[PDB]
């Protein structure tokens, strides 16, 4: 008599399964299946099977599964063509391992200190060009802000200056190449697609020059490209220019709308929160009397702009969807997970769950407080997901979000350009942030 299976909700169209009502609004589909069928919940994409793990005990079964049980290659084919063949998740359980373990150093202690200096100096720059008062596009900002951040530090200064131009044109033509139809399709060859491959191909041409120029020179700077030369695999091989050009690419997309949306939302929660607003006003004005300038040593101690960032990151997870391939029959919770299936954790979810995060709907960053649980259970909050394939870069956005805030907060005034309650998040993007149009106001403090 078989096993206990996940229940599965009743089948909608029979070329689509789901797809449409869950397209519609992924947020709203993914509340309405838990709330209907609980924490180990199938629907179906397509053809495929899809189980939602939401809760505690399934969050868990998900995070901590061995890469051989739960495989994340086919999250990403949309991203294998940026990424590289063979590169991190089109390599082979192990190559892609020691490749990711190759970024984790370079994200975290030993550079961080030089990154919180290059960030802070980013916003200092982009800051003098601003009139004393004016109206601006917050999701444009923080997008502007991230990129330039972000590859200053991974890339290094030769992006930001020399190859300004050149490299935007190059990041646009790859992001345009994140179509849908990729996804779906083991298609690859259409117009937008030739021009995300040129970019590709370009982008490692440079990589192979700047290899080159930093050996031919002597300078020895601090981002990921340099890590990621002076690393080897265990055998004492060297990564290829094919593999360093696909890895700095999956940590730039992995980390820009990630940190531009989070960045976006923590301005936004605090202009509609004043009461937030001034604690983290009073704890900037606090740390430049305490440091007279933004250090790295300064922002390892904000705990109520970490509080809000995390509350943020609680009510506002850029990913909602972590998909996995079920390799190998495994058990959630009781019910049986066949081979061949697919499993996927839901953050928005799981941080609106009342049993959790009480009165879940409400912004508090008091949650976080060591009197009150955080990690109590490491697989509640999950904004950064969890297990062997947590986020690398967790420390980096923590660090340039708390850089930017301190920045701009401290520099300048702001207040929303519409009605508080109208800034909502848009579901529908591939990363979720907030809706497009997203106007705000500024004014030179004092
Ligand atoms: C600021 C908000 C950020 C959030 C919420 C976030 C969230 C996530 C999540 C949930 C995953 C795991 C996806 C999965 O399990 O399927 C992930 C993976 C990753 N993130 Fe982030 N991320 C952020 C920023 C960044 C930044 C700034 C970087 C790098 C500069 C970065 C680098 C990565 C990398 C390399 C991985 C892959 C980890 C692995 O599979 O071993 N992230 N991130």
């Amino acid at each position: 008599p078989p096993s206990n299976t996940p229940p599965v909700k009743p089948g909608g169209l029979p070329l689509l399964g789901h797809i449409l009502e869950f397209g519609k609004n992924p947020h709203a589909f993914l509340m309405a299946l838990r709330h209907e069928f609980g924490d180990v919940a199938e629907f179906r994409m397509f053809h495929q099977r899809m189980v939602l793990l939401t809760g505690s005990q399934a969050s868990e079964a998900f995070y901590r599964a061995p890469d051989e049980v739960l495989d994340q290659g086919p999250a990403y084919r949309i991203m294998t063509p940026i990424f590289g063949r063979g590169v991190v998740f089109d390599a082979r359980i192990e190559r892609k391992n020691q490749q990711l373990q190759m970024l984790m150093p370079a994200l975290r202690d030993k550079p961080m200190r030089t990154y919180s200096e290059i960030i802070v100096a980013e916003v200092e720059a982009m800051l003098r060009d601003w009139k004393d008062a004016g109206t601006i596009d917050l999701l444009e900002l923080t997008k502007e802000l991230t990129i330039y951040t972000s590859s200053h530090c991974l890339l290094g200064a030769e992006f930001r200056h020399e190859l300004n131009t050149e490299f935007a044109g190059i990041y646009r033509d790859l992001e345009m190449g994140i179509q849908p139809i990729a996804y779906v399709f083991p298609n690859l060859p259409l117009p937008v697609f030739k021009r995300r491959d040129q970019a590709r191909v370009r982008l490692q041409e440079l990589v192979t020059q700047i290899m080159e120029r930093r050996a031919r020179s002597q300078e020895r700077s601090t981002n990921v490209f340099q890590m990621l030369i002076d690393a080897s695999y265990d055998d004492g091989s060297k990564l290829t220019p094919h593999e360093i050009t696909g890895m700095l690419i999956a940590t730039i997309f992995a980390g820009h709308h990630t940190s531009s949306g989070t960045t976006a939302w923590v301005l936004i929660e605090l202009l509609r929160r004043p009461e937030y607003l001034r604690r983290v006003r009073a704890e900037i004005d606090a740390l430049f009397e305490t440091h007279g300038r933004v250090t790295f040593e300064s922002l390892r101690q904000m705990p109520q702009l970490e509080n809000v960032i995390k509350e943020v990151l609680r009510l506002h997870p850029p990913l909602i969807l972590l998909m996995r391939k079920v390799m190998k029959d495994f058990e959630v919770q009781g019910m049986r997970i066949e081979a061949g299936k697919f499993v996927c954790a839901a953050p928005s979810v799981t941080h609106r769950i009342p049993e959790l995060f009480p009165n879940p709907e409400l912004f508090d960053p008091d949650r976080y407080t060591p009197e009150r649980a955080e990690d109590k259970d490491l697989y509640g909050w999950q904004a950064f997901g969890g297990g062997r394939h947590k986020c690398s870069g967790n420390a980096f956005a923590m660090f340039q979000i708390k850089a930017i805030v301190c920045v701009l907060l401290r520099n300048y005034e702001f207040e929303l350009a519409a009605a508080p309650e109208s800034y909502r998040d848009d579901y529908r993007k591939m990363v979720v942030e907030p809706a497009s149009p997203c106007l705000i106001r500024y004014r030179r403090r004092d």
